[PDB]
């Protein structure tokens, strides 16, 4: 069902994550971690204290799809382990240094063609697929976007609800 999902999404904040490559999203799904650039890291750390749930919605650049969504379970932390990210051309390894722990809510894909009816007030009402890494998605648009994803029956939201 969708009832526990709706409960997790209640009064949540939503951020669009854009990854340059599929490998880091795969690593994030395997290890329950994410790292971003310092500007976005500060925003997510602020949001984590501000909201009952902070939801990251992932899209790999050029894929035409979202790859899933996850909830922050921690602020960023250093020195736990050097996650073997694949660095973009130019991107150093100290720029992706802060590691957030995340709990996946859905590891299924959603093509952009299915979200074409959703616009983001915080990005000039452009379609929600449009946005830079870290773009905040307003509550109503982000809730409907998450509800569009196919159900991920491999995930049990009971433990996610307890961390709230
Ligand atoms: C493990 N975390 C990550 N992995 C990958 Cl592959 N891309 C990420 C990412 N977090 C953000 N992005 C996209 C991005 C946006 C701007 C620049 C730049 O201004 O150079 C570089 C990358």
């Amino acid at each position: 069902g969708t009832s526990k999902l709706k409960y997790v999404l209640q009064d949540a904040r939503f951020f669009l994550i854009k990854s340059n490559n599929h490998e880091n999203v795969s690593l994030a799904k395997a290890k329950g971690v994410w790292s971003t650039l310092p500007v976005n890291e500060k925003k997510l750390n602020l949001a984590f204290r501000s909201a009952r749930s902070v939801i990251l919605i992932f899209s790999v650049r050029e894929s035409g799809k979202f790859q899933g969504f996850a909830r922050l379970s921690s602020e960023s932390h250093h020195g736990g382990s050097p996650i073997h990210w694949v660095l973009p051309a130019g991107m150093s390894a100290k720029m992706l240094g802060g590691v957030f722990k995340i709990d996946w809510i859905c590891r299924r894909e959603l093509p952009f063609t299915k979200s074409a009816h959703l616009t983001n007030p915080w990005n000039e009402h452009k379609p929600v697929k449009i946005g830079r890494d870290g773009q905040e998605i307003e509550l109503e648009c982000g809730t409907q976007l998450c509800l569009l994803f196919p159900p991920d029956e491999s995930i049990d939201l009971y433990q996610v609800i307890h961390k709230m």
